[PDB]
């Protein structure tokens, strides 16, 4: 219906805020932009879904988003990219893999102080009646 159109569109300007928060965050430029194959020429064969925070917005825009948990699932691969690709004990390792932390558990705080339960809730009937 035009509600259940009205109540998608709400979602993704909802997403839309909280994902342009975290991208000027400067903890988390790092994961503002895919990752450029000039500056790491190996990523895409170890990485095998890249994700990042414009790609992020653009899936927003491409209305793949219906539901918190949706856009969830690719802030925690953004994190779990991030510790995969750079496991070491050395600092810039390490440094990266806190940040990544730190941008997921920034979303789920926000997410968690700002989305009503009940219209999650709301969104996932729509999405599972589809
Ligand atoms: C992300 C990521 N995951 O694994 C690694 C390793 C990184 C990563 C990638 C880059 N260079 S980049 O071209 O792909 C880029 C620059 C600016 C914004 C977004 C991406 C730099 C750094 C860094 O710490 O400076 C880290
Ligand atoms: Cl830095």
């Amino acid at each position: 219906s035009m509600q259940e159109e009205d109540t998608f569109r709400e979602l993704r300007i909802f997403l839309r805020n909280v994902t342009h928060r975290l991208a000027i965050d400067k903890r988390f430029r790092v994961f503002t932009k895919p990752v450029d194959p000039d500056e790491v020429p190996d990523y895409v064969t170890v990485i095998k879904q890249p994700m990042d925070l414009s790609s992020v917005i653009s899936k927003i825009d491409l209305h793949k988003y219906l539901t918190v948990k949706d856009y969830l699932r690719d802030i925690d691969l953004i994190c779990s990219n991030a510790l995969e690709y750079n496991p070491d004990r050395d600092p810039g390792d390490r440094l990266i893999r806190h940040r990544a932390c730190a941008l997921r558990d920034t979303a789920y705080a926000i997410i968690k102080e700002e989305l009503d339960e009940d219209f999650e809730q709301l969104c996932e009937e729509i999405q599972e009646s589809r």
